[PDB]
């Protein structure tokens, strides 16, 4: 049983978002449960979170795929924002 993994959450389309740290507690078992807790934290101006992308724009489909310390782009069902809005999300 791992310790709670850390996600650096980025608000889709908010080019000034410097990232919001979020700890995935071990009880979270479904994606919708995770989306709900993430929505509470970052409150996207486009509605509750429905999609989370890693920095290679792969959609997260299961909790086991989350990487401690990785950065994630959260959308409300829209595609990722234009590239020039993604500089902070995409920086190493």
């Amino acid at each position: 049983i791992p310790a709670p993994r850390l996600m650096w959450l980025y608000r889709n389309g908010d080019k000034h978002d410097d990232g919001t740290p979020f700890f995935v507690r071990p009880y979270i078992k479904s994606m919708e449960s995770l989306y709900q807790q993430i929505t509470k934290e970052i409150t996207p101006i486009a509605g509750p979170v429905r999609r989370i992308f890693d920095q290679n724009f792969r959609v997260i489909t299961d909790l086991d795929d989350i990487v401690d310390g990785a950065k994630y782009l959260c959308t409300s069902g829209e595609p990722p924002a234009a590239y020039d809005r993604l500089e902070k999300f995409l920086s190493e």
